[PDB]
């Protein structure tokens, strides 16, 4: 079985991410599971390398939009689950206004019946003491819309889309995300008409857990076509 048909029950998740912030190298794990039934994810991220050393929000976009709930009506538009289990390349530059840029590249397959996202992230120009290094950057997280549009140019798809981290003082930090994805396997896939998906998240903490970690919820459904 493959296609739009490994996602009909809950699916184990894996995540693993090797960064370099202004100099400053880690590496984060995060296991859970997604039922793209329900447009579900739970996922638990821990830094094993000791202090993260930038805020858990600003990674959060980082860290499966093939879990999305398509409606019947949108289920020849979701690319994503299309792509599996061969996978998809996923990059992204994000813009930290008045700050630094994250670049990031990830693999989304199939291995086994666990679909692991396996990230890079590389990050410079950050101000020593700004809003990300400094962590002042509140442990929440606002609605989004992500705009989703087909880039036959590279058979795949472009996205982008703005979040807003709220910062301690009740200012704003602005990330632009630009993102587009482009099959790992050679072949086929569906490509969409423009619409978006809806997110909602929250974050929270285990209580039982020593180290620095970031426990995820979040709600995904498409729309934009009727």
């Amino acid at each position: 079985s493959k296609g739009e048909e490994l996602f009909t029950g809950v699916v184990p998740i894996l995540v693993e991410l090797d960064g370099d912030v202004n100099g400053h190298k880690f590496s984060v794990s995060g296991e859970g599971e997604g039922d793209a039934t329900y447009g579900k994810l739970t996922l638990k991220f821990i830094c094993t390398t000791g202090k993260l050393p930038v805020p858990w929000p600003t990674l959060v976009t980082t860290f499966l939009q093939c879990f999305a709930r398509y409606p019947d009506h949108m289920k020849q538009h979701d690319f994503f689950k299309s792509a599996m289990p061969e996978g998809y390349v996923q990059e992204r530059t994000i813009f930290f206004k008045d700050d630094g840029n994250y670049k990031t590249r990830a693999e989304v397959k199939f291995e086994g019946d666990t679909l692991v996202n396996r990230i890079e992230l590389k990050g410079i120009d950050f101000k020593e003491d700004g809003n990300i290094l400094g962590h002042k950057l509140e442990y929440n997280y606002n609605s989004s819309n992500v705009y989703i549009m087909a880039d036959k140019q590279k058979n795949g798809i472009k996205v982008n889309f703005k979040i807003r981290h709220n910062i301690e003082d009740g200012s704003v930090q602005l990330a632009d995300h630009y993102q587009q994805n482009t099959p790992i396997g050679d072949g086929p896939v569906l490509l969409p008409d423009n619409h978006y998906l809806s997110y909602q998240s929250a974050l929270s903490k285990d209580p039982n857990e020593k180290r620095d970690h970031m426990v995820l919820l979040e709600f995904v459904t498409a729309a934009g076509i009727t």
